């Protein structure tokens, strides 16, 4: 997260870190046994780390659980990143509490101008690589579809939306991918892609979760 702030330990209880010996992507807990992340964050050997703040220090509250299976969306396109969503089933259910809680799925899509909270342990520099130990937060609005398509002509599908600041300076970045975009307490987006981080007129693009609620529910119900 570039231009953001320290969230505060466990103030984002649904945030998870996907780990394979290092943190590579974020994700969101939606119930005690399933996490939603981005399809391009898929790899085998994933350990989901819940209740984290400093990802390099066991401070207490952490629960490390192995993924039993990862389900990348069948229509995920790695060249366009269209349908960039994946569900991860945990080997055992997590113990929920105030520090580890799930976030709700939306019932309707959000409108432009909605202010949302984006969080993660991704890079904090626009130019260079500086990864933080603790969780960073950023409040950012959903942009209009016309501004998004103007920024990324020909690359935005109806399963994506832009959020951020066109002036640059504040944005999500590498390492934040797969993590949550929460608006009014509902999970509306997943950190997906953008051109660089915090560049002027190049906002972040997020997977539009409201278009996948039936898919998520049906997939969880049959697995
Ligand atoms: N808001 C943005 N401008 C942005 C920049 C990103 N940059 C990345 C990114 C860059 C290189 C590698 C990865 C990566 C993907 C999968 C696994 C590990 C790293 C990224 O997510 N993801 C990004 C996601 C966003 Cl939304
Ligand atoms: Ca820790």
């Amino acid at each position: 997260i570039v231009g953001g702030y320290t969230c505060g330990a466990n103030t984002v209880p649904y945030q998870v870190s996907l780990n394979s010996g290092y943190h590579f992507c974020g994700g969101s807990l939606i119930n005690s046994q399933w996490v939603v992340s981005a399809a391009h964050c898929y790899k085998s050997g994933i350990q989901v780390r819940l209740g984290e703040d400093n990802i390099n220090v066991v401070e207490g509250n952490e629960q490390f659980i192995s993924a039993s299976k990862s389900i990348v969306h069948p229509s995920y396109n790695s060249n366009t990143l269209n349908n960039d969503i994946m569900l991860i089933k945990l080997k055992s259910a997590a113990s929920l509490n105030s520090r580890v809680a799930s976030i709700s799925l939306p019932t309707s899509c959000a409108s432009a101008g909605t202010q949302c909270l984006i969080s993660g342990w991704g890079n904090t520099k626009s130019s260079g690589t500086s990864y933080p130990d603790v969780l960073k937060c950023l409040k950012a609005p959903i942009l209009s579809d016309s501004s998004c398509k103007s920024a990324y002509p020909g690359q935005i599908t109806s399963n994506m939306f832009c959020a951020g600041y066109l002036e640059g300076g504040k944005d999500s970045c590498q390492g934040d991918s797969g993590g949550p975009v929460v608006c009014s307490g509902k999970l509306q987006g997943i950190v997906s892609w953008g051109s660089g981080c915090a560049q002027k007129n190049k906002p972040g693009v997020y997977t539009k979760v409201c278009n996948y609620v039936s898919w998520i529910k049906q997939t969880i119900a049959s697995n």
